[PDB]
């Protein structure tokens, strides 16, 4: 009926396509969505406004902010004898969350990249507060591991584009030459590739980017970008309707793990 | 107390960051918000919220939907009780707006190209049921006339990046290939760009192309995009801060129109 989503910072486009999404589909049955976003980050900051939320007295929350295992137990403690769907936390943390799979989307990274002859491969990380970030992180470590390579340097953003212009631009400001970046999301793919041409680089050729979200926008990146599709209409359908019948005390009672896919572009090569 | 914002799909960029902005200041005053979303067309769509807004109680609203000008009313009345502010018409109706100098904005973008040596310069449009991307329209036509100049091209549009591209694209496939293209907002000026870009042209030295927003994402597009600066964090202080002045009557009435600047990138080398 009426649902309470609670929500990292709009300004990236991720979440704010999940509530573009949650919406979606909570129209197409009549429930209504009012969406409370956070202040930055801390726990206490997620709290303040999941109570801001249910101060409107929501019939079930929504819990799209980047929490790490003790903090999110926390704020389901608070959720309060009211249906409260977790999705950006870890499927380690026992509760009710719906996370893409972080496993998945690195392996495929990382296993694209191997295969097409890449040796030399930076890392270029969401910021480490971020649950979701360390996960895609240790993610392609694991299978940069298991398939026996360094990475040439790991680095930190901040989901911001700038940030992946900034600090790739930087990386190759010390000799610093990969051939291959796995960005943590698109936005930041932005920066990387924006970066990487103005340096004086042919993109796809030069320094193959694979970015991580296939994000509204990046279709058109130039050129566009090779990335990791998770389907935010899907997290915002599956996530609704799971939360619809755990109103009515239906199950299920904990964690789906949703699968992502490579959508190969023209920045690999 | 409670500051509610009625919005078009969040999953445009600019009312994110507006939304995040009126988010920022209600956070510098103490005050909470909540964001409901409108199905992004009919009038119908956005007083089908507002509602879905007022089932909160929401000390004030702050309105950031497109409004014809009869609409406007139309809803003014519906809330009425009950402050609200639009954001979102023309500076032309006896309600209480805050919208950007079109005129300063449209011109700005014009005179520029004119002065920079343009004379063949297509327009891409906003949704023409966006009254927002109407506005802009004439102003481009108006000063664009002033200086005895006609577009070569006029194309539609849905604000959507793929559509700057769908759009750029079956223009220049019809033989319409402009020194430098007008377009509605950044989020278009991208899929505008690379569809020039693919058709084989160097984006800015072939045809130069000028945004309307600087939306965080602009600065780093391939190249950075020039464009016109809606400063949003502003319209967030302004009208957050208008709307507290404005429930405790002690408070400017009709339109309350605010500035816009031209920012040079290297989308007009
Ligand atoms: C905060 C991050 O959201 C990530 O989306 C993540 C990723 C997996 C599951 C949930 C979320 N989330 O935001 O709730 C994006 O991959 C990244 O661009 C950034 O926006
Ligand atoms: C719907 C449009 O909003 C525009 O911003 C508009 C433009 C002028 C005044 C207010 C708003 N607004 O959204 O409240 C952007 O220029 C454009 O990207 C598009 O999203």
């Amino acid at each position: 009926l009426l649902i309470g989503v609670a929500t990292s910072s709009l300004a990236l486009h991720a979440p704010s396509q999940i509530v573009a999404a949650i919406k979606s589909r909570a129209d197409q049955l009549g429930a209504s969505v009012v969406v409370s976003m956070v202040e930055r980050s801390g726990v206490e900051a997620c709290k303040a406004a999941v109570h801001n939320l249910l101060a409107q007295r929501v019939s079930g929350l929504i819990i799209n902010y980047p929490l790490d295992d003790q903090d999110a137990i926390a704020v389901e403690a608070a959720c309060t004898n009211v249906p409260a769907l977790f999705l950006d936390v870890s499927d380690q943390t026992p509760i009710n969350s719906i996370i893409f799979s972080h496993e998945d989307g690195t392996r495929l990274g990382v296993e694209h990249l191997v295969a097409l002859g890449h040796q030399q491969i930076a890392l270029l990380a969401g910021p480490l507060s971020s649950v979701s970030a360390r996960l895609r992180l240790a993610g392609w470590h694991k299978y940069l591991t298991r398939n026996q390579i360094q990475p040439i340097a790991e680095r930190e953003g901040d989901w911001s584009a700038m940030s992946g212009f900034q600090q790739t631009m930087q990386m190759l400001n010390e000799g610093i030459v990969p051939t291959a970046m796995l960005v943590a999301n698109d936005q930041m793919a932005l920066g990387a590739m924006r970066a990487i041409t103005e340096s004086g680089l042919r993109v796809g050729a030069d320094i193959s980017v694979v970015g991580y979200d296939d994000t509204e926008d990046s279709s058109c990146y130039i050129p566009p970008l090779t990335t990791i599709k998770q389907d935010f209409r899907l997290l915002g359908q599956t996530s609704v309707d799971r939360l619809l019948q755990l109103s009515q005390g239906q199950a299920v009672k904990g964690n789906q793990l949703l699968p992502v896919s490579l959508v190969k572009r023209k920045t690999t090569l």
